[PDB]
Formats: C-alpha cells, sequence, structure tokens
C-alpha cells in the first residue's frame, strides 16, 4: 500500500544515542561510513531534524557541516542532500538551479510541479530563511524569455487541491491550448495559465478532453521542433502535473542510460522521492524497462554512495 521507500526500524534509538553514534563515526582519524548510512538512511524528516538539533546542542557544532568536512565527494553530496528536511532540500536545489545554470532548468519546473501546494510553500519559507530572498525573485531574476514566463508563475502557485472539476471549462480550455499550440504560440498566456494556475484534477480533466477532441494527448502536438528547449520543458511540465511517476521514471532512465545531461539527476530523484512516491516510481521503472530500479541504477555506481542510494531506494537485508 505505501508509496515511499525509506525504511525505518520498528524500534528507534534515542536521538541522544544517534548523536553519540554519529559523532563517533567521524571522531579521531578516519570515518565509519557504514554507521552514518545505517542511522541517517533510516530516519524520517522529523527524526533527522531532531538529530541535527540535539547534535548542535550537545556538541556545539553543526552536524551536516561536520560531515561535509569529513566525507568523500559523491557520498557526502548524497548524504547531505538526503539529510536535509524536505523543505530545506527543495530550497537548496531551487537555489542551485538559479545559479549560473541555464535558467529554464527543469529542476525549477520539477520542484514547482511535483510538490503539494503546502510542500511548495514550505520550501519557499526555507528559501526565505536561508537566502533572505524569495525563490520567485531569483527565478524571475535568472530566467528569461519563454522560460521566465512559464517558471515564474510555476514556482509561485499555491494550488487548489480538491477534486472538483469544471467539465465545461476543461473542454473550452482543451480547445484553447490546441489553437495556441497549433499556431505555435507556445508560451501564450492561456497555455501558461492552464499549466501554472489550475488545479491538477482540473488540468487532468482538461487534458483528457484534449485527447478526446483531438485523439492524441497534448504532448505529441508539442514536438514541432525536437530541438526546441522550451517545448521540451512544456512536455515535462504536463507529465509532472498529471503523470509524475512517468516523469521521474524517464529522468532515471535517461540518467542511467548515461545519455542525460542532468548530472545529479540520480541523486536528486532518489533523495527527493524516497519519502514520497519512489516505490511507485520504481514500479514504473520496472514496467518500462523490464529491470528493477535497484538493479539498473548501479551500472555506474559503487562504494558508500551506492550503498546509501540502495538504502534510500528500499534495500534491506540479504
Amino acid at each position: 500500500h505505501h508509496h515511499a521507500t525509506l525504511t525505518v526500524p520498528t524500534t528507534v534509538p534515542s536521538v541522544s544515542e544517534d548523536c553519540e553514534q554519529l559523532r563517533k563515526a567521524f571522531s579521531g582519524w578516519g570515518t565509519n561510513e557504514g554507521l552514518i548510512i545505517d542511522i541517517l538512511g533510516h530516519r524520517n524528516a522529523e527524526q533527522r531534524n531532531l538529530i541535527r538539533k540535539t547534535y548542535a546542542e550537545t556538541y556545539g557544532e553543526d552536524l551536516l557541516k561536520a560531515l561535509d568536512k569529513e566525507l568523500s565527494n559523491d557520498f557526502e553530496r548524497l548524504v547531505l542532500l538526503w539529510a536535509l528536511d524536505p523543505a530545506e532540500r527543495d530550497a537548496l536545489l531551487a537555489n542551485e538551479a538559479t545559479k549560473r545554470w541555464t535558467s529554464s532548468n527543469q529542476v525549477l519546473m520539477e520542484i514547482a510541479c511535483t510538490r503539494s501546494a503546502n510542500q511548495l510553500l514550505h520550501a519557499r519559507q526555507a528559501y526565505h530563511a536561508r537566502y533572505k530572498k524569495s525563490l520567485e525573485e531569483d527565478v524571475a531574476h535568472h530566467t528569461t524569455g519563454d522560460f521566465h514566463k512559464l517558471l515564474l508563475p510555476l514556482v509561485s502557485s499555491y494550488r487548489y487541491e480538491g477534486e472538483e472539476v469544471n467539465m465545461t471549462l476543461a473542454k473550452t480550455e482543451a480547445k484553447l491550448l490546441h489553437e495556441k499550440i497549433s499556431n505555435k504560440a507556445y508560451s501564450d498566456d492561456d497555455v501558461i495559465r492552464v499549466l501554472a494556475t489550475r488545479s491538477k484534477a482540473q488540468i487532468n480533466a482538461t487534458l483528457n478532453h484534449y485527447k478526446n477532441e483531438y485523439g492524441n494527448d497534448i504532448n505529441k502536438d508539442l514536438k514541432a521542433d525536437p530541438k526546441d528547449e522550451f517545448l521540451a520543458l512544456l512536455r515535462s511540465t504536463v507529465k509532472c502535473l498529471v503523470y509524475p511517476e512517468k516523469y521521474f521514471e524517464k529522468v532515471l532512465r535517461l540518467a542511467i542510460n548515461r545519455r542525460g545531461t542532468d548530472e545529479g539527476a540520480l541523486t536528486r530523484v532518489v533523495c527527493t522521492r524516497a519519502e514520497v512516491d519512489l516505490k511507485v516510481i520504481a514500479d514504473e521503472y520496472q514496467r518500462r524497462n523490464s529491470v528493477p530500479l535497484t538493479r539498473a541504477i548501479v551500472k555506474d555506481t559503487h562504494g558508500d554512495y551506492e550503498k546509501l542510494l540502495l538504502v534510500l531506494a528500499g534495500h534491506v537485508e540479504n
């Protein structure tokens, strides 16, 4: 029944104990990565937050900071991106994505489109606390053209999340998206509008009408130019909004296929979805690739990084 892959022990040690074991894992010379993976890879956000707070109180030092001074590169990055509270994690990924990076990034779209209205808000507040600015200003500041016009309201929505649908409106807007798309007015106010403003149930209804009325789902009519970076973002927005698990499966597939250009795509999907819908994602990977996620992802991995990655993905005893 559950969709997350994180596994927590039926019995959970006192935060004070975790802290003791964690401090020990990087005391003296050298480090004990198996111990860090074992404790942090099996603690939920609340537990992880308590651990970090109890640590700094007990030892007067920031736990994540300590870890960043001791661990190996690829591993440390996985440990840190995972360890963060989901809201802090999002804030951090959105910030990186506005930095020197071809702002139109799919990471901004991903965070805006696959989070609850409340997860998005919380990330925004963590963004406030850490960068003393708003995610929206950084996005408006760093992106341009069509990308700017789509991503600004994406990162800013606080979507209605009820099941109510307006069939009439969906039909009219389905036709509307069609015209616009047909005329190549890809970043039209109405396109942007339906995608960045309407509820997900309303959006799915709109797109189901699109297929009814036109036979194909909107995405096939969004490839006029296979090279156009914007159409690409629009196709990924649709998937994220109405088919999140297929979006994530393909990001994983292109990553493993060593054919993607999203470097931390692997680290990012696992760290951000293991507490959410990674099991569903893994099921979809299985279905689309005939190979289980935990088996496919280790083609180019090894060591402590692989160990933690598999643990976040649901790996257990053997």
